[PDB]
């Protein structure tokens, strides 16, 4: 699997941005393509 906007979305999980991370976390979704 690719997984890119997840590594970045991981930081938000600890930078009190776990919520905003959902956004940048949606970019990691690399299953369809």
């Amino acid at each position: 699997g690719a997984d890119y906007s997840a590594q970045w979305a991981e930081y938000y999980r600890s930078v009190g941005k776990i919520e905003e991370a959902e956004a940048i976390e949606k970019t990691l979704k690399n299953k369809q393509n």
